[PDB]
């Protein structure tokens, strides 16, 4: 008995009609004295319905441009489905009924099946469209991912960025492509087998083309703030279904298979039903298989067993694994020690901080709650993803860190891909790609170079704005062909296969896995009735054979990978073996 809060009929934008009738547009305002819609050039006094709703029909179809006047003001659309000029411009009518879908038999992905694939639209290929990235489809398949996670499309300013900045919700960003090129790669990914997950933004809008309070002050409070403007109100329920319509609109019209909210713990909400909560009613009331991922720094598992996600990217691993390679402790690193027993156990608790005081300067509070009710796959693990790389000062790439060494970063890789929770690659991973990803913006006049000027104090540092560190992000595809690059894809596309076929790292439950170490050496045991699979990772700066170390059980015997690819059971510095 929940009951969907959108209705097509009244949704807020530019919706066409049926029977060829053209569009009818909608808006909600709390201010504005004269409402009018401007399409084509012609203005058109729009009608007041009440509750500061307006509306008009006209003869205009799919491809019309507009934008809404208020009190004499032009003032693009919050709601539009496509800005083609970018954020301060006129919206396109798009039609979700007229792309000619091919994935009728493609029926979504479980979280337990999912291997995430974090793709950068913008850097992941030379032209950094959407045309471009599905033309990559069929090596991402062949490599053994499952299900490509893509950076924020909503529209941003500028012709490059992260994503984090998008201000129109429901326009997918124009420099990437046009909608039906996003629907292109959703149905290409679909008929290769592939999954496909969008990152939303819904703790902040950009700091550049987000009209909302030119409609309506209320959409945002004064009583707390994001980085960019005033905080997101969800006690105003048309702020609510701004972004549970945005929600549903990415996965029932573009097809995608699920949402990773970012930053959900600044998604502030004292209302009876927590926003969360009512994202995933509205998404779910669609009928479907979608998922929701938070991206939640609070290990709290009420985001799964309350507000009823799916999984949640968890860091404390990320960061127990950095620090064992490297030893840094700045920052939110000062929360850890690495190491073979501190990994062991992260691992065995998913993850580190259950309630005990975090004691990183500027940060100091009880971190954390009990882990014990989510099971393997309600974790996202990685050791790279779009922040570990790019709030570095200098983009490195885990493998590029003083004291990494290639060896090192194969045997994280056979850590991650061989345990039960849900890994995610970052782009270019999988060959120990040799280019940055750095911090890339390309806003105007005094914004763009307040952003410059913040990011020199904060931490020589690229520039963001610079066209050059944008460029150097880029992606080089042909040094996978070579060297130590092809070697580690080899090792990717091996352990992608052992996860896929192996009947017993087909184990996704915490009670299946045990971990420990005998010094520097990491072990991670899975006993099912399938068999049993034990991966040890020497951390250690010596040769450590497999018979010398010190287990609680019979080691097995059978060598399955090795990630240096050798024949006995040792292990030189850095490397890892799972045995069966
Ligand atoms: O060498 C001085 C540091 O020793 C420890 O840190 C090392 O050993 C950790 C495992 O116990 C590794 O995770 C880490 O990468 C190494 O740097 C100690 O924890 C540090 O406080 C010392 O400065
Ligand atoms: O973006 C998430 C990060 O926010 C940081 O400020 C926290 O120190 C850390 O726990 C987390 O990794
Ligand atoms: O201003 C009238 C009203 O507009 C709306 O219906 C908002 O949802 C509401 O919170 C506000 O009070
Ligand atoms: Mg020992």
């Amino acid at each position: 008995s929940f009951q969907t809060q959108h209705d097509p009929r009244t949704r807020l934008g530019a919706t066409p009609l049926p029977g060829g009738a053209g569009t009818r547009f909608r808006l909600w305002t709390s201010t504005a004295r004269t409402v009018a819609v401007r399409v084509n050039g012609t203005e058109h006094v729009m009608t007041s319905l009440g509750g500061g709703i307006y509306e008009l029909e006209l003869p205009v179809g799919p491809g019309a441009r507009y934008l809404f006047v208020l009190d004499g003001v032009p003032t693009p659309d919050p709601y539009a489905r496509f800005l083609p000029d970018g954020v301060h411009g006129e919206a396109e009518v798009v039609d979700f009924g007229t792309f000619d879908w091919t994935d009728a038999d493609w029926h979504g992905i479980k979280l337990a099946d999912c291997v995430f694939y974090e793709v950068h639209v913008g850097t992941f290929t030379p032209e950094g469209t959407y045309r471009a990235a599905a033309e990559k489809l069929p090596y991402l398949k062949e490599l053994g991912v499952t299900a490509i996670q893509v950076m924020p499309l909503a529209a941003f300013d500028g012709q490059r960025g992260w994503g984090y900045d998008g201000a129109a919700f429901y326009a997918p960003y124009a420099p990437y492509g046009r909608p039906e090129d996003l629907m292109a790669l959703v149905d290409a990914a679909h008929r290769l087998g592939l999954g496909v997950f969008l990152d939303v933004v819904y703790n902040h809008f950009g700091p550049s083309g987000n009209y909302l309070s030119s409609y309506a002050p209320s959409y945002f409070t004064d009583r707390f703030s994001s980085a960019w403007g005033m905080g997101l109100d969800y006690a105003e329920p048309h702020m609510r279904r701004y972004v549970t319509g945005n929600a549903r609109m990415w996965l029932r019209d573009y097809h995608f298979d699920g949402l990773r909210l970012d930053a959900t713990p600044y998604m502030t909400d004292d209302s009876e039903t927590h926003i969360l909560t009512e994202l995933a009613q509205e998404i779910h009331e669609l009928g479907g298989t979608h998922l929701l991922l938070a991206e939640d720094h609070r290990n709290l598992p009420d985001l799964v067993t309350v507000n009823h996600l799916d999984g949640i990217w968890t860091d404390d691993f990320h960061h127990e694994t950095r620090v064992t390679l490297t030893g840094e402790q700045e920052g939110y690193y000062a929360g850890y020690r690495g190491g073979a027993e501190a990994l062991a156990y992260t691992i065995r608790r998913g993850w580190r901080y259950e309630g005990q005081f975090w004691a990183v300067k500027g940060e100091e509070h009880e971190r954390g709650h009990p882990s014990d009710a989510l099971e393997a796959p309600n974790f996202v693990y990685c050791i790279q993803n779009h922040d570990q790389i790019g709030n570095r000062p200098l983009g490195e790439r885990l493998h590029q860190s003083d004291g990494v060494t290639l060896h090192e970063y194969r045997g994280a890789a056979a850590l991650l891909l061989t345990l039960p929770m849900t890994p995610l690659l970052f782009q270019g991973q999988e060959w120990a790609a040799s280019t940055p990803f750095q911090f890339f913006s390309d806003h105007a006049g005094e914004l763009g170079q307040a952003v410059s000027e913040g990011r020199k104090k904060e931490f020589d540092v690229p520039d963001p704005q610079a066209e050059q560190t944008f460029l150097n992000s880029k992606l080089n595809w042909a040094e996978r062909e070579g060297g130590e690059h092809a070697r580690t894809l080899r090792l990717y596309r091996d352990l992608l296969r052992l996860r896929r076929e192996d009947p017993v790292l087909h184990n996704r439950q915490r009670e299946n896995l045990t971990t420990g170490h005998d010094g520097d050496v990491l072990w991670v045991r899975t006993v099912t009735g399938a068999g049993e699979r034990v991966l040890l990772w020497n951390l250690g700066q010596d040769t450590r054979a497999v018979a010398e170390v010190k287990l609680p059980f019979t080691v097995p015997r059978r060598l399955l990978l090795h990630t240096e690819g050798r024949e006995d059971l040792t292990l030189g510095a850095g490397e890892a073996v799972l045995v069966g």
